[PDB]
């Protein structure tokens, strides 16, 4: 494999962690490839769930622990601190809250949590690479509670980071937020990538085609398909009850991406930097919920 930029796999990792029988575990957590047979069983269908009272409660809840658990995250962020290390914070973390860790393994990923460093634009596994300054991360975390998944990300910086980060990260948050501003009943799905395209192009950015944000709840990944580009043929419209991720990853370069051998890392093909958002959106009578959201400050950690 021709590596795309300086980024390297740091290996051994660590034997998959387990998770105490107590917590309550999604159906994939226990099959041999880790597939989602309630996910399967929904292929191909872009019929979205209207969510009950009861639902969004529970995605409520979900939500706003992984939220904490990003928190988590965010107080570690400092050169030195490996990705494994992350990792093993969040899993503490889920496990404390009575949750289980969505990511693992979901179709066989590895870990607890996404980490995504410099060039990789989603899915990185965490491993025994330190943090360096100048790098900037992201990590993602999903938690599985009483039967709801709740997801969200955010960018980091380490130490002390150069204007092209910081100008990727404040756009790609940018990108994300108006997304959600348009969010509303009556709004056509596809018109995000739309919303988004267009201010990642006006700073010099691309827009990342390969992955898209999803519904989410009961499974952690279904319909609605939410593409990040614009002119994107996303099937639907928004209604009062709808719950989904909006997940930009924006680019310094070129969109296009590549995955490592590992099956999950996925990276610039040019090896430049990436950069994502992503919040779990409830779409109400009037307009949206986030529910992924800080409750307690202003701004994104890399903000503050
Ligand atoms: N949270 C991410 C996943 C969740 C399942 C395993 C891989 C990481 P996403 O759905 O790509 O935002
Ligand atoms: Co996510
Ligand atoms: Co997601
Ligand atoms: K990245």
């Amino acid at each position: 494999y021709r590596y795309t930029g300086k980024l390297r796999p740091h290996y051994p990792l660590m034997p998959t962690r387990p998770v105490p029988s107590y917590i309550q575990r999604p159906d994939y957590a226990d099959h041999p490839l880790g597939m989602s047979e309630s996910e399967q069983a929904l292929k191909g269908t872009s019929q979205i769930k209207l969510l009950s009272s009861e639902d969004i409660e529970g995605m409520r809840l979900v939500c706003r622990l992984a939220r904490e658990v990003l928190d988590v995250a965010a107080g570690m962020i400092k050169p030195g601190v490996t990705t494994e290390e992350i990792d093993h914070a969040v899993h503490l973390a889920c496990i404390a809250r009575n949750c289980y860790p969505s990511p693992l393994n979901y179709y066989n990923f590895p870990k607890s949590c996404c980490t995504s460093v410099n060039e990789v634009i989603c899915h990185g596994i965490p491993d025994r690479r330190p943090l360096q300054e100048g790098d900037i991360v992201n990590v993602d975390i999903t938690l599985y509670r009483n039967g709801y998944h709740g997801d969200l990300n955010e960018t980091f910086f380490v130490g002390e980071v150069d204007d092209g980060a910081r100008k990727l990260v404040q756009t790609t948050y940018e990108c994300l937020m108006q997304a959600i501003d348009a969010v509303k009943p009556g709004v056509r799905y596809r018109e995000l990538g739309n919303i988004i395209q267009k201010h990642a192009q006006a700073n010099g950015f691309s827009v990342v085609r390969s992955y898209c944000g999803h519904g989410i709840h009961k499974l952690m990944h279904t319909a609605p398909n939410v593409p990040h580009y614009a002119k994107n043929k996303a099937v639907g419209v928004m209604k009062s009850g709808h719950v989904f991720t909006i997940e930009p990853m924006i680019c310094e370069g070129g969109w296009q991406d590549e995955t490592w051998p590992d099956g999950w890392t996925a990276v610039t093909r040019d090896g430049k930097r990436s950069a994502q958002f992503e919040h779990t959106l409830l779409v109400t009578d009037t307009g949206c919920e986030i529910l992924t959201r800080r409750l307690d400050s202003a701004r994104p950690h890399f903000m503050s």
